[PDB]
């Protein structure tokens, strides 16, 4: 019911990328009837969407009417367009992140913006958020969970976040591009459960891959309470003890060390779950975070943490604010 | 402490499969080291395993050092073998619920065999079923978190569970067959990250496949605590709610009113993890296991459990031995 680190906005228009850049696979905005808008990947119409994801005025009122005081904007994980040529990728990055601006500029009480970057090339990356940081003031960017077949343990994305340390730029990371194919393809699995399982697989691949360790300063987010990692870091950190061999090779340290050293957004819906979640991570490093406006998220902001009995008055208002505040380096 | 559901248990030596069925990609066990083996999937070893592994009476002794009371018996995953043709790997079960059976009578009140079946192949798995039963005295059997594509949910499936659900057999499901390649192949993330999630989606497909609804008597209990699954519910409890579009299609109760029709073993390594399971899995429902004699399982049988200072001495022994009776319907 303050600050909620995890939604998503979208330009309400945006050009034909497939004519802009020469190739196709590119993700458009139709506004077909009134107060919907149907995106594209080519061809098939893969998500529809109302008029919150796109018209600020239209989210200040439904943030008036569910007390959120700021929502962090990102783009939705879908335009990460992490595939492309670099520099097209790039010019995608700056036309979003410009929007981004354009927003926030207009309403700076009530936002601020996580841009995105051309991950696939870490030297365009690394200039983006420099102009991300200096030019728009963001105070981070929303980044995947893994960049094609690199994942965040990869040297060559090391450029980034040793960038990111210097600018003092935080770091949320999203999953998306699960596998979407055969067996996941029911029971929207890609959702309930590949998605938390990139988000194990990032906190993961961070840790051992010694990204902590060697930028001790990058501030870091995962979506959705990390995923299953709360509930499954002792098997984790036990497989990490029975086999130095497999797992201690690029990063000596037991994962249970980095317990404090990140934080996650609150978005696991039970109460027992949140319990554990700040149980396992601190009662510092757990951030309010909606998943705004989708329907997988939170549909009352806030709601399952002043319901936490558990929770006294310090407490709920940092998970609700004072997290979300330090990790982004802004204050009240 | 009392009973383990969860041990693997191999021959000494099985004939040659390849040189037996027709091709090649099986697996074989070879000793050099007086006590010491290598598994090979045709060519190369992929798990270096000690005695315990197949001897009885060495498993007697460590029982014995530990407290252990009873090992449930099942055969190790990888020898599931459903890719094979259906006979080739209906022969194998036989052979393996055999050189089960036989270990038991040597003691005949430490071991309990559960068998394994030819999943591919619903009628002939039908009745390898009925045989463990009626005529080698098994209380159920181990299979896998999935077959083939076939997900613990298909309906070529429905025989084998109606059979399970009147020869009053108990199913273990347990993980394995996860990705190997491309991202995975770091790290041990198959076993630390692909294997809880390969659970979390055949506990899914089974709620979501009305499978327990159909047959509310069947006894099922899945591996690791159940994998993400305590942890994640809730999404996917809500996931269920708003897109019953791709959840509800093939069975309507939301999965939050399944907590309390299946079981999980206990292990979860961490007293915080193992307290969130018994409160969304319940006391009733939870059962000691171990993974003996691997690596990843529970060093000192039981000793999580017994340190459990919220639980009393009555329920840690429903968690021991109570529960894995109920379950299999056996007699303390
Ligand atoms: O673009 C996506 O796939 C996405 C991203 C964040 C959350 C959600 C959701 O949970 O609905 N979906
Ligand atoms: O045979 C396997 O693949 C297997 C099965 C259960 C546990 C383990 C393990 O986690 O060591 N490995
Ligand atoms: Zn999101
Ligand atoms: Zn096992």
């Amino acid at each position: 019911m303050k600050i909620d680190i995890h939604s998503h906005i979208l330009p309400k228009e945006w050009p034909d990328l497939k004519k802009r850049f020469g190739y196709g696979g590119w993700v458009q905005l139709q506004h077909h009837s009134k107060g919907e808008a149907k995106l594209l990947k080519d061809g098939k119409v893969f998500r529809v969407v109302r008029e919150n994801c796109w018209d600020p005025e239209v989210r200040i009122r439904e943030m008036d009417q569910k007390g959120v005081t700021v929502q962090a904007l990102s783009t939705v994980p879908v335009m990460f367009s992490y595939w492309a040529k670099p520099e097209d990728t790039l010019n995608l990055c700056q036309l979003l992140n410009n929007d981004l601006a354009s927003t926030v500029v207009s309403y700076p009480r009530r936002f601020v913006g996580l841009g995105t970057l051309p991950m696939q090339a870490p030297e365009l990356a690394v200039k983006e958020m420099e102009r991300c940081v200096k030019e728009l003031g963001f105070p981070g960017v929303q980044i995947g969970t893994h960049v094609n077949e690199w994942d965040l343990n990869a040297q060559e994305l090391f450029p980034v976040y040793a960038a990111a340390e210097r600018l003092k730029c935080s770091l949320f990371v999203h999953p998306w591009d699960m596998q979407m194919d055969g067996r996941m393809a029911k029971y929207w699995l890609p959702w309930l459960v590949g998605m938390p399982a990139e988000t194990t697989i990032a906190i993961c691949s961070m840790i051992m891959g010694g990204v902590f360790e060697k930028f001790p300063k990058l501030k870091v987010c995962f979506a959705h309470g990390g995923g299953a990692f709360p509930f499954t870091v002792g098997r984790i950190s036990h497989g990490f003890s029975m086999r130095p061999d497999l797992c201690a090779q690029d990063n000596p340290m037991n994962p249970k060390k980095y317990l404090g050293s990140f934080y996650t957004d609150a978005l696991v819906h039970d109460p027992l779950s949140l319990k554990l979640l700040t149980d396992v991570i601190g009662k510092d490093k757990v951030i309010l975070g909606t998943d705004y406006p989708f329907p997988l998220g939170e549909l009352e902001p806030g709601k399952l943490i002043e319901s936490m009995e558990e929770f006294d008055e310090e407490t709920k208002n940092k998970l609700k604010a004072g997290n979300a505040l330090a990790f982004l380096g802004l204050e009240r």
